[PDB]
């Protein structure tokens, strides 16, 4: 299954791009992370309570495309997530159109699938609030 | 090995607080998704919408007084390989209940984990107090 979220952002691509690629900015709308805009770069996204995700930068195309894995190794197949998250920025007259595609959810992971459709909209809201 | 301690004075009776700490649908309100059960040895998970998950096991249960369970996450990187015990202690007071949360098991090589819990628990308790107030008469 794939979770897709799209939104029209009222800011230029460069400004959105920074909020998507700078650690301290990502942390504002997302959470703690050691992200770096370099293909092959491995990093983690974690929460203050201990939860953590394992990621690797897959593709980087300044102001246009950003993709990285978003996984968690777990003995329980229901929580053993392997996915790809890809941001696609499309410049428009008023700002930038942003699409997020997260792929890889298995039928036995409704929890992760559902949590993604619920959480991304919130993550986006915090991102827009940040840019505003 | 360090331990995180957080205390709060809650303006609600111990029984009410106890329910919010032991009821799945209530725990999810201030904490997150879970399949908790007030039974010693019971294994469960606490998971987030973004994919994060913790493996837990009930260790001790003393109605309206004490509650303890493991709070772990197996990870290849020792910085994230968390192994800890969370224990809640309820002490009846004239205006409500005094709550203490002790989470021990933090290794000296897990600086980020220790600090995250220090400011993470205050956030959870804030939502806990909010829940107790909105569900009050």
């Amino acid at each position: 299954r794939t979770v897709v979220v799209e939104r029209q952002i009222s800011h230029p691509p460069e400004k959105l791009w920074r909020a998507l690629t700078q650690p301290h900015l990502i942390e504002e709308w997302l959470m703690k992370n050691d992200f770096k805009p370099a293909v092959g770069h491995r990093f983690n996204i974690s929460a203050d309570w201990g939860g953590v995700l394992d990621c690797e930068v897959l593709a980087v195309e300044p102001n246009k495309t950003l993709s990285y894995t978003w996984n968690l190794a777990h003995q329980d197949p229901a929580f053993d997530l392997r996915s790809v998250v890809t941001f696609t920025l499309t410049p428009t007259p008023t700002g930038t159109h942003l699409r997020m595609e997260q792929s890889g959810f298995r039928p036995d992971q409704r929890r992760a699938y559902g949590g993604a459709k619920m959480g991304w909209p919130q993550f986006f809201e915090k991102l827009e609030q940040l840019l505003d």
